[PDB]
């Protein structure tokens, strides 16, 4: 299991916006977290949240299976990091 | 945990080859597996193995932490799927 931590300082999201190729508006919410990838300290990682989802609260989380998909070259890829409480 | 299965029919790798941009030869070994992504049946996924590593034997496996890296846009990515026995 991948250990992900949302620190007290990471409790908010920021929002970027713009317009798609054929006219539609979009908004993307982004939140930071720390993921332990087995180095000396956890590393900082940016997450784009799904529509209508609040920022995750501070605490410990692991990665949900829906984070993954098979890509166009047939290998596994991350679609978007989606989290569940530890 | 991601459940990965190497079936009896997937016990071998195939090898692709070629030459890099500035002259070096390369060989890449590829092996297939089934990964349970929570749909009605597991899906077929292609893996590129690391240098000097044999094909994984038939059986159940989970994903090692070294499979992941932070990408150039700061989000988590899969580098190469690396497995350990379940």
């Amino acid at each position: 299991m991948i250990k992900v931590e949302i620190k007290p300082s990471q409790a908010q999201f920021t929002t970027r916006s713009g317009v798609s190729r054929q006219g539609k508006p979009y908004s993307l919410n982004e939140q930071l977290c720390y993921i332990d990838l087995g180095n000396e300290y956890p590393v900082l990682v940016k997450m784009t949240l799904d529509e209508g989802q609040p920022a995750y609260a501070p605490g410990l989380y692991t990665v949900h299976l829906s984070s993954f998909k098979v890509g166009q070259f047939g290998s596994l890829m991350i679609d978007r990091l989606r989290l569940v409480p530890a």
